């Protein structure tokens, strides 16, 4: 009996990398000396098939950072509107540019503040995560309806959509709306930092023109290609994550913790004790995320890992509730 | 097909580089939080400089963009004929641009070089693509005193005669090295930028999070501890370049001197030559892409690749 270190802090896929995925990488390793001239159009077509949309409406990007930069470079005069508390990445990219910025606050329910949401104008480019990081909340029909009527441009970052209740709902993009999907979570390619941006064909074409030559190399391309033909493992990971999220949320509430509803692969928990909790869990080799990073101080974001990982976390916070 | 058109390293990928990739493949589900700083230190060791003076980039495109974003008021000065990538990046940024032409000897035009001022950011490839020419002591001397900023793109330095010289960077000078040629990582499109510590730090901030993934990082790391293979490829390329240049001149072709892994050849026949080579399964680059129309840039490949090129152009030397 040896209880090793446990990391439930970066929302990573905790499963082992599928053998067919590793083998695709091992085979591409023998051709890294050559430009992937045949592999790049082949993977673009595979992406188009996977998301059932034309190749003219999607762009392969180096995560949400490239996505935000190439979009903002096309709307550099607009006011960028993001949620705060919310994902801190948009703030980081706004800090390396000269963009105007306005932020939408949250209610005590961790929902978008209607007063700030009413200040959205046709001069604004609204960038929101759905489900949100770290609240795990999903945008309501009314919120999306209001945004689509009031915003100039809208980008919905659907990084955590694979753990949501609205997976059936299509890719929503058009004249003034774009959507981003990540391959870092459910797809298990966090270490490659890849994503897909969907939007109107003219805008996508102008941003593709500004992308770097061979932006995604032969190793990442063969990796992504294999990850797209891996639905059996991906669906098993999603199913297990939804069940373990339910277990962890119910068990923590039974221990007296105040846990927020979640549509992603993590749960937001109230932490009035502050650093004392993080220090306690680090002593027991349990690594969680301080939601202070996202403006939600005295909160912790606990990721949902494998059953044995979640067992370790629940046993430690059961001990801490005494 | 014999591909002699993209200046790629034709050798087989070393087993230790393939094994490092296979091992990283089992951890692609996790962010490379320990691997990124470790590889940065490995690069610092390899190029024998502080980590504060180097930046890992997604090739010459990232390099040009992040430098130009810091000097957006300056007039950018590039060679033409010369590498066409700088033109493309200037197009997407809307920067002021002046071009230095070439003499009949394919050297920088002294008249244009005399127009260089302290308001200019000069970006030149040494050795040059596709001429294969190297900057003279006098040219570099003149650039170092006239130019406001200077970026030397040393992508083809491994095949040159000035490898001993090393890295030249300072207050107003930066140097770029590619891992696409000699190092054999063309499909990963990685490079290193060297410059003054203050400017490097201002450009690092603007880099994307996890810009270079766990697979590319572990490949690059293994590729840096592989000098035996890299030196054998350099030696073979210099010998085969001498073979190909001498043989083609003996067949009557006009071949330019080269310090790179290719040779520039006169092609008055135009497309007829490219079509002839393609029907014999051989791909070469039309130097029209770089402003040198009715010229071809032939890459130096493996002995068997060159055997086929020389046999086809020996046959063409008759027709």
């Amino acid at each position: 009996a040896a209880a090793q270190a446990v990391c439930l802090a970066f929302n990573e896929n905790p499963e082992a990398v599928e053998p067919r995925v590793q083998a695709a990488i091992a085979a591409a390793a023998a051709r890294i000396n050559r430009y992937p001239f045949d592999a790049e159009p082949r993977v673009m077509r595979k992406l188009a098939e996977h998301f059932s949309c034309p190749e003219d409406n999607l762009m392969l990007v180096r995560g949400i950072d490239e996505c935000f930069d190439r979009i903002s470079a096309e709307f550099s005069s607009m006011r960028f509107v993001t949620a705060w508390p919310g994902f801190d990445g948009y703030r980081a990219r706004i800090a390396v540019s000269g963009l105007r910025h306005f932020e939408i606050g949250l209610t005590d329910d961790l929902l978008l503040d209607p007063n700030d949401l009413a200040q959205v104008s046709r001069d604004d480019c609204v960038v929101l995560a759905n489900p949100s990081n770290p609240t795990g909340q999903a945008l309501s029909a009314g919120e999306l309806d209001q945004l689509r009527q009031r915003a100039g441009k809208l980008l919905i970052d659907e990084t955590y959509v694979d753990y949501s209740s609205f997976r059936a709902r299509g890719l929503a993009y058009g004249e003034n709306e774009l959507v981003f999907r990540s391959f870092s979570k459910s797809y298990g390619l966090a270490g490659l930092r890849l994503g897909a941006l969907f939007g109107p064909s003219e805008l996508i074409a102008a941003m593709k023109r500004k992308q770097w030559f061979c932006n995604v190399g032969t190793l990442d391309l063969h990796a992504l290609e294999a990850a797209l033909d891996n639905d059996r493992a991906r669906e098993a990971h999603i199913a297990k994550t939804l069940a373990q999220r339910r277990r962890v949320a119910d068990a923590l509430r039974g221990l007296g913790y105040r846990v927020a509803s979640s549509e992603a692969n993590f749960v937001l928990v109230e932490n009035a004790a502050g650093e004392r909790t993080l220090r306690f869990l680090r002593e027991r080799g349990i690594q969680v995320k301080d939601a202070g990073q996202f403006g939600l101080h005295h909160h912790i974001r606990i990721s949902i890992g494998r059953e044995e990982d979640n067992d370790r976390l629940l046993a430690a916070l059961a001990e801490y509730s005494d």
